[PDB]
């Protein structure tokens, strides 16, 4: 027969007609949002049906087929186990408990230097999760927005070498970390930033983006690529923390001046210009469950999990998490890289972007930071789900002892 | 029906009596060498077989089920495509073709500071692959002996971790890469040296391994542990590279007198003892193929992919996973990690010892080296390799452009 | 029998009358000007009396002494050969044999990243003497102004030094060379720029003049202060030069902002003011000849040679020519204290002010400049005379070789 | 009419004959030692006149003259005050202020890393100058021997230098301060020890002194030119700190290997060979009195105070007071050079052999060290030395404010 009421059979159980708030119910626990986009057909469909007839509110086998037969791909999947993480109910639990786990973690101070943030009660503390195929869950302040801050340098570094390719790119920008503490330097030794996840290479990667527009349409299309990014989920913009950010970046200049003094930027650049680009760059806002699409799309391969659209080249994507993996949290890099293995990017916000390639994206954030500039929390949750699962970079998929495998049944 | 009937009409092909030829010639297509291990007690009452009447042989529904019980499970994932790698014939001709492209790159130049090393001509070539699952394949100079030198520096930080565990080892020994030009500083700031890759930390790593016995016993124990990971392939030892290098190693003595200054062995630990033990370690020998089989080893979670024998625990192998990554091919480091993304450590003999976790472990050999030290062929396998496949540690599994799964058949 | 007259009888050598001539023939060959600020009186007088009757010329005993009569004390040390040089006029003759010997050094590049230093002819070459007694030579082009550059480093110091003291000054600047590869580097392990002969450290050193008046009552003191160091002869502005310096000025600026980040300067500073006045003090115009005169009040002690006038405290004296020692002459400071062994500071526009403590002061000007950014023929002339006088700051004054010393008589 | 004569009755009364107390009183109030190797024949003369005509004991004018018309010269030049220093019995006044001043300062810790300087009380406190007219004064602890140590390292710089010449000698070793803290670095950027003051340094320099020799004469040279310095007073040798210096130099036998890897020594140096020649130098022992009549050689242009016998030439005497300058304190020595400004070498033993050019030589010895090496006591007395006299390198001579000059009379 067909493929949309095989699934039938499957969710009626032995009955004749599935009530709607049975099939709903179940479809959320494969971690489907009820407002997913790849989903809207056949959740309007519903809410058309469940106008159509107060007379219900169940569903027979050709009214089931007239739902469902739009997104029947989907549906499928989800409901015979075919993603990435198949009991994702089991799952929510264990980041519940790690989370728990975290928010005991009282330790650090609140990024003041600018008053904004030093806004921000340090009991906030969020985690966010996107799969590859779109499975969400939340627990914390997920819905509170903040900044990016540094957790947006990945983010333009890949929209670049999406825009501009690998090879130019890194005629301005390095590709490796700087060193333990070789930190205080700007440059390295052919007079390139270090990377593009240090200031100095952010702010070169910053004047590489649609050059020859001015910085209204530049910040547009950088949002217009972030939307896309994030599924046209929250992407805001603080002003406050713009002008706060700028009215006291003077070490941020002396990079600019730097950089112009030993002619690091693409020739015709308007340093002072960049330098605005980059506060406001830094001063997009998002939301853990935003962020954490943002991250999925990384996660995989460059596609939004949620939209199906082609968001960044997996030259782009690639080139980004290989960073994050080295350069990304700031002078813990080379620890996070030991005993976590997993790309990730922290800002001075409290956000920590985590990727685990093929598998899912995620956003912590708890605005107190430690001596290093990281969220504690962050810090802590990240070293507590490598423990717990086999997602290590240079963790095994067929020997690796007592974890668990959220890839695999029972 | 039964596992090894239902296997014997699978090679049967409609026709009656599977000849013996006809098993051996498809047993080989799937990867496996005839002489594996596993395959003992199959090849064993093969051999008995072929002589209760020596013409022939014919093995019948009955016959062949009695030479293949014994290793079903192996033979029938074996003709079921199951291993990593299912159509593997299809990948060794990329495989001999990568070989031939990097053929034709006579650069480089032979180390030549010891007698024992400009010996060797400029052509000497040999590549051999080890999958997880004990498929095996070979071109080039594959069976000459060469010294692993820093390619044994990885292996003996395994053995280390896997007898005294990560936090111990770590006491003595740092865990990032260094630095720019960084081959210079000794000592991170801790006064630990740098990490277990560095001529520093192998010293000192050394100095972890078999504690309280005398340096004839300590080495038979490396040897012990060195044939466990290549499933008792050739290992063995250089006497004359031994001399060579330790009468003319004044750096390492250099450094060995640092080390002991500012207190970096354990306690009662005789340094010059040391320094050659770690000479001895440096001029063990093996070849294409029995290494291979070694880095198969660290692929596989520290299981011995032709025994199945666990050789070391997987903290052991997730730790020097990690290192070579970032710490693996000396100044070409973190340009290795960027652009071909695998652990990997080379030696100044022409060895490049390669891992592609959860696929296959890998050994190149071209003496002739770039002026960073490593193998010029080598290198430029290594790029070929991961331009053609996705086995870049950030590809996408699901969304990888234009390159070849060799995972997948559908 | 007393004072004025025993220097008639010297003159006059029992002659008649004093022919003004031959008076002023032997003034000038004691090495002292007829323009000499101490004798404005006796010259006066001298002129004045050739009218009374100009039918003269000569001078009664009764008219000389009255002429000689205010000045009587400086002439007669002059002509009894009292000066710190005694045979001034053979020791003009080595000056002249080492002008010509440096003249002949055609190699150097002007500086030529700013119009106005370009402008200058490379053939340009001037050389000027003032002794501490206000003896003076000049030979070569040593009336035409130039722009002091880093020259006015060691000058703006000692300003700063007699004003506030050398406890509070090196709160704000240290007191050593950097390192032979930390010419790179901003601030030392105090944050604090490494000393005043270089860009951080001049700036820092900048903002502590005059602090809490504006830029041109802070540029006008420095002026007068300048005024009274070089007796009032020539001190100059390009305003030229100052737009150029500051439109061209951007690692300059990177310093700023590092500074003011790192808090470096006294409360409440205006940084990019302190750049602009910073500017406008590079921008000072002097000749050879005025230039030596300042660099003679190094030499005696604070007191200006030609005028009498305590300039600068003995405290601000010894500071400047300590650091003048080791940090003067960029990256080329070490190989120049070793083998010149005076305080001897260097600019872009091609100065070199040296000092000869305790002797004379001079100022070097060709605009050719080396590639350590140092005066290619003034360089060759400064190890050219401590070659041929014990003028080395560690020579001996009681057994010094084949050196000839121009403080003895034979 | 005789300088013998003049002389009588200058110590006269206008009388009769000199009593032999009196004259004898008068001349150690020159600061001239009764025991002089250029008083010699007149002492005898003296003790023995006594003896003989012990009917005395007054010396009348031919009586007089039979006992200093050996050494009239000199003796002349005492009485008519033309030494450097004309009213000695005061300035020792100032520096018995200047001992008892120090002796207040009790911080410190003694070296403890071998036994035999663990032994030395804390409060041993001596203070030696000899002027290079050869007038002593102690004060303290001063006959008491203890170990150069890195007191040595200029010492065998000047001989390296006196005997090979500049040229040579800084082939193998630079001639510039290292780096405020380039310290740990062994060499410079051309491969070359920084600086003969540190251990680097003064181990290449030790293997370029008589080459082609063994231990024994070239340790013999070395203490036979040592002792020519120190006027023929107190050499010794520690054979007790030698052998500990050797049982427990690891960091020297660090730089010995490097140094050799690298090629720093010349062709055909047994390396293990010059680092216990080395261990000999360190040990070699003086006492306060010996020391400074051997800084006295280098105040005197090479020439010995004491014997006016030529040691060294002044090539080697300019060049080694030139690196004492800005090595000569270890990382103290930027902030020694500004606020001392004479030359010095300081030793673990708590010595520092000081300089003052053209007028005497100095050892302070006190050992416990401050926490940069330094002698607490030496150190203090330094600075107040400095405080007192003009004798910094960059005091003037006609002008030093409310500074007293030695050098002058009334
Ligand atoms: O460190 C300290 C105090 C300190 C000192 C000692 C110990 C611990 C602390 N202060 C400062 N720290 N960073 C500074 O950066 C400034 C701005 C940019 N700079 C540069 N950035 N990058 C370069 N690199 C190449 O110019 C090329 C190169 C050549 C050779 C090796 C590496 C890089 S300079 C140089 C100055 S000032
Ligand atoms: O406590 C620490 C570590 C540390 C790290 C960070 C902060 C604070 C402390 N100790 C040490 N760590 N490493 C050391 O090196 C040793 C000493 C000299 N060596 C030499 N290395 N390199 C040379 N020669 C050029 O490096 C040549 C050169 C090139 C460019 C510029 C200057 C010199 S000698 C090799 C051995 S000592």
């Amino acid at each position: 027969p067909s493929l949309e009421d095989l699934l039938f059979y499957t969710i009626a159980e032995g009955q004749e007609k599935i009530p709607v708030h049975k099939f709903i119910t179940a479809l959320k626990s494969t971690g489907l949002r009820t407002s997913d986009p790849r989903l809207k057909e056949c959740m309007d469909m519903l809410r058309l049906t469940l106008q159509t007839t107060s007379d219900g509110v169940m569903l027979d086998k050709d009214l089931f087929k007239k739902c469902v037969q739009s997104n029947i791909v989907l549906l499928t999947q989800a409901f015979r186990r075919k993603f990435v993480i198949p009991d994702f109910m089991s799952f929510t639990s264990h980041i519940d408990e790690l989370y728990e786990s975290a928010k005991k973690q009282s330790g650090g101070k609140v990024a003041d230097y600018i008053p904004q943030l030093a806004k921000f009660s340090p009991d906030l503390w969020g985690v966010s999760v996107c799969t590859a195929d779109g499975q969400r869950h939340s627990t914390g302040d997920t819905k509170v927005p903040f900044c990016l801050q540094s957790c947006v340098k990945p983010l333009k570094y890949a929209i670049a070498v999406n825009d501009l390719g690998t090879e130019y790119v890194h005629r301005y920008v390095g590709k490796e970390p700087s060193g333990l503490r070789f930190n205080k330097l700007f440059l390295n030794e052919d007079d390139k930033p270090h990377n593009p996840m240090v200031n100095a290479g952010a702010i070169v990667v910053t004047s590489l983006i649609k050059q020859g527009v001015n910085n209204a349409e530049k910040f547009d299309y950088v949002m217009q690529f972030l939307n896309k990014m994030a599924g046209n989920e929250y992407v805001g913009f603080s002003n406050a923390t713009f002008q706060s950010e700028r009215e006291s970046g003077d070490r941020n200049f002396a990079i600019g001046y730097y950089l112009k003094e030993k002619k690091c930027f693409p020739e015709g650049t308007d340093m002072v210009g960049i330098l605005d680009f980059y506060f406001q760059l830094c001063s997009i806002e998002v939301t853990c469950e935003s962020a954490s699409v943002m991250a999925a799309t990384l996660a995989n391969g460059g596609f939004c999990p949620i939209t199906g659209e082609r968001v960044l080249s997996p030259e782009a994507v690639r080139n980004t998490l290989s960073l994050m993996h080295s350069c990304g949290m700031y002078d813990f890099s080379g620890q996070f890289a030991f005993h976590v293995g997993l790309p990730a990017k922290s800002g001075v916000a409290g956000g920590i972007l985590l990727v685990v390639p093929n598998v899912m994206g995620m956003m912590c954030w708890s605005p107190p930071l430690d001596k290093m500039g990281n969220s504690v929390k962050g810090i802590h949750f990240c070293h507590d789900l490598v423990s717990l699962c086999n997602f290590h970079n240079y963790d095994n998929l067929r020997h690796f002892a007592k974890k668990l495998d959220p890839r695999r049944e029972g």
